[PDB]
């Protein structure tokens, strides 16, 4: 009954209601690998069809990270300008981090559209360098054997960062940040997992992986606009034009 144990519980609950797939399912399907015939059917698809499918997954992924944020104790109580600043800087960073649950270190494959496949699945997109950076990142984290609670509390801190430029109420954002930071270290202490703090990616590795990812996604949307199931107008306004 400390406000801090309540926060851990309300963070982990929000994550559980928004994580799309259960970790038991992802681990049960690791033997369910795309065959050579199935990979080739993906390789043979138009760049722009692969772009449609991925644009769909990544949009859905963003919207689940938004709902995650809207269920974090204190988020809803911030002002709209600050909510949007945090989601604009952070929502896809969280998406990149969430992906590691779907990543199998042993064969270097990712759960995509029902089965596990290697980076060669996405050859028709032509962003071999970005896709290779996304696998490497996911590898780094998957080695750490990130647990559901560690992802939940870490991603919350990815979002609630009071150093994001353009916040109006810096002190209100600092109070949540401090509380979530305490939630995280408290948990890592109770689980003898403080050892991961030294192994996390630097803030810089994730910022730049994400800004290129968004850059590429923005170039695709310019060349080949997708139709988005827009749920959150203030944020969608900042990313589409
Ligand atoms: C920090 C953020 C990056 C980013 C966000 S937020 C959203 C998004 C999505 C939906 C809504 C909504 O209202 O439903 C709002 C925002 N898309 N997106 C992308 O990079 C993106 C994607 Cl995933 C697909 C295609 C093109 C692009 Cl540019």
């Amino acid at each position: 009954l400390t406000e801090i144990e309540h926060l851990v519980q309300s963070v982990c609950k929000s994550y559980r209601e928004t994580c799309q797939l259960r970790l038991e399912d992802l681990l049960r399907q690791r033997s369910n690998i795309f065959s050579r015939e199935e990979v080739t059917g993906y390789q043979r698809k138009s760049m722009w069809e692969m772009w449609e499918r991925c644009a769909h997954h990544l949009t859905e992924a963003i919207q689940y990270v938004v709902e995650f944020a809207k269920r974090l104790s204190g988020f809803m109580e911030l002002c709209q300008n600050d909510q949007i600043v945090l989601l604009k800087a952070g929502a896809m960073e969280v998406v990149l981090v969430r992906m590691c649950r779907a990543y199998n270190a042993d064969n270097r494959t990712v759960f995509f559209e029902g089965k596990y496949g290697g980076m060669e699945l996405f050859r028709a997109l032509g962003c071999s360098e970005l896709i290779s950076s996304i696998f490497d990142f996911s590898h780094s984290l998957s080695a750490l054997h990130f647990s559901e609670d560690e992802i939940a509390l870490y991603t919350a801190l990815v979002l609630i960062n009071a150093h994001r430029p353009g916040l109006q109420e810096k002190r209100k954002v600092e109070q949540l940040q401090y509380n979530l930071e305490l939630a995280f270290h408290h948990h890592l202490h109770k689980t003898h997992r403080q050892s991961i703090l030294a192994k996390l990616p630097p803030k810089g590795k994730l910022r730049s992986l994400c800004s290129q990812h968004v850059e590429r996604l923005q170039i695709f949307q310019h060349l080949h606009p997708i139709v988005v199931q827009a749920a959150f107008p203030p944020l969608y306004k900042e990313l589409f034009s």
